[PDB]
C-alpha cells in the first residue's frame, strides 16, 4: 500500500494595534478558607486549592496558531 | 491501495485596532469558604477549589487558529 | 482502491475597530460557601468548586478559526 | 473504487466597528451556598459548583469560523 | 464505484457598526442555595450547580460561520 | 403659693431568657445610587443618604425605662 | 412662694440570660454611589453619606434607664 | 422665695449572662463611591462620607444609665 | 431668695457574665473612592471621609453612667 | 441671696466576667482612594481622610462614669 501526506499551509495570523493605553486593574482583597481532612491525588493532576490571585495579561498582540499532524496504523 | 492527502490552506486571520483606551477593572473583594472531609482524584484531573481570582486579559489583537490533521487505520 | 483528499481553503477572518474606549468593570464582592464530605473524581475531569472570580477579556480584535481534518478506516 | 474530495472554500468573515465606547459593568455581590455529602464524577466531566463570577468579554471584533472535514469507512 | 465531492463556497458574513455606545449592566446581587446529598455523574457531563454569575459579551461585530463535511461508508 | 412634688416609683423591668440560640443573618448585597446637585441643611438635622447597612442587635435582655420630670412657670 | 421637689425612685432594670449562642452575621457586599455637586450644612448636623456598614451589637444584657429632671421659671 | 431640690434615686441596672458563645461576623466586601464638587460645613457638624466599616460590639453586659438635673431662672 | 440642691443618688450598674467565648470577626475587604474638588469646614466639625475600618469592641462588661447637674440664673 | 449645692452620690459601676476567651479578628484588606483639590479647615476640627484602620478594643471590664457640675450667673 502507498500513502502520501503533503498538507500545505501558507497562512497569516496578524494583529495591528495603534496603542493600548491606560489599563487600570486594582482589585480589592478578599478572604479565602478551605478545610479538608484527607486529600489523595494520582495520575496527571493539576489542582489549585485556596488561592487568591490577580493577573494582568496585556500582550501587545498575542496570537496563537496550533497544528497537530497525527498518522498511525 | 493508494491514499493522497494534500489539503491546502491559504488563510488570513487579521485584527486591526486603532486604540484600546482606558480599561478600568476594580473588583471589590469577597469571601470564599470550602469544607470537604475526603478528596480523591485520579486520571487527568485539573481542578480549582476555593479560589478568589481576578484576571484582565487585554491582548492588543489576540487571534487563534487551530487545525488537526488525523489519519489512521 | 484510491483516495484523493485535497480540500482547499482561501478564507479571511477580519476585524476592524476604530477604538474600544473606556470599559469599566467594578464588581462588588459576594460570599460563597461549599460543604461536601467526600469527593471522588476520575478520568479527564476539570472542575471548579467554590470560586469567586472576575474576568475582563478585552482583545483588540480576537478572532477564531478552527478546522479538523479526519480520515480513518 | 475511487474517491475525490476537493471541497473549495473562499469565504470572508468581516466585522467593521467605528468605536465601542463606555461599557460599564458593576455587579452587586450576592451570596451562594452548596452542601452535598458525596460527589462522584467520571469520564470527561467539566463542572462548576458554587461559583460567583463576573465576566466582561468585549472583543474589538471577535468572529468565529469552524469547519470539520470527516472521512471514514 | 466513483465519487466526486467538490462543494464550492464563496460567502461573506459582514457586520458594519458605526458606534456601540454606553452599555450599562449593573446587576443587584441575589442569593442562591443548593443541598443535595449524593451526586454521581458519568460520560461527558458539563454541569453548573449553585452559580451566581454576570456576563457582558459585547463583541464589536461577532459573527459565526460553521460547516461540517461528513463522508462515510 | 406652695408646691409639693414627691412622685414615688418602685417599679421592675425584668427579662428572663433561657437561651437565645442560633441567629443567622446573611443578607445578599444590593446596589444603591443617589444623584442630587445641591444640598443645604440647617438647624439640628440628622440624615442618612445613600447607605447600604446591615445590623444585628441581639441583646441578651435589653430593656428600657424612660422618665421625664418637668416643672416650670 | 415655696417649692418642694423630692421625687423618689427605687427601680430595677434586670436581664437574665442563660446563654446567647451562635450568632452568624455574614453579609454579602453591595455597591453604593453618590454624586452631589454642592453640599452646605450648618448648625448641629450629623449626617451619613455613601456608607456601606455592618454592625453586630450583641450585649450580654444591655439595658437603658434615662431620666430628666427639669425645673425653670 | 424658697426652693428645695432633693430628688432621691436608689436604682439598679443589672445584667446576668451565663455565656455568650460563638459570634461569627464575616462581612463580604462591597464598593462605595462619592463625587461632590464643593463641600461647606459649619457649626457643630459630625459627618461620615464614603465609609465602608464593620463593627462587632459584644459587651459582656453593657448597660446605660443617664440622668440630667437642670435648674434655671 | 434661697435655693437648696441636694440630689442624692445611691445606684448600681452591674454586669455579670460567665464567659464570652469565641468571637470571630473576619471582614472581607472592599473598595472606597471619593472625589471632591473643594472642602471648607469650620466651627467644631468632626468628619470621616473615605474610610474603610473594622472594629471589635468586646468589653468584658462595659457599662455607662452619665449625669449632668446644671444650675444657672 | 443664698445658694446651697451639696449633691451626694454613692454609686457603683461593676463588671464581673469569668473569662473572655478566643477573640479572632482577621480583616481582609481593602482599597481606599480620595482626590480633593483644595481643603480648608478652621476652628476645632478633627477629621479623618482616606484611612484604612482596624481596631480590637477588648478591655477586661471597661466601664465609664461621667459627671458634669455646672453653676453660673
Amino acid at each position: 500500500v502507498q500513502i502520501v501526506y503533503k498538507p500545505v499551509d501558507l497562512s497569516k495570523v496578524t494583529s495591528k494595534c495603534g496603542s493600548l493605553g491606560n489599563i487600570h486593574h486594582k482589585p480589592g482583597g478578599g478572604q479565602v478558607e478551605v478545610k479538608s481532612e484527607k486529600l489523595d491525588f494520582k495520575d496527571r493532576v493539576q489542582s489549585k486549592i485556596g488561592s487568591l490571585d490577580n493577573i494582568t495579561h496585556v500582550p501587545g498582540g498575542g496570537n496563537k496558531k496550533i497544528e497537530t499532524h497525527k498518522l498511525t496504523f
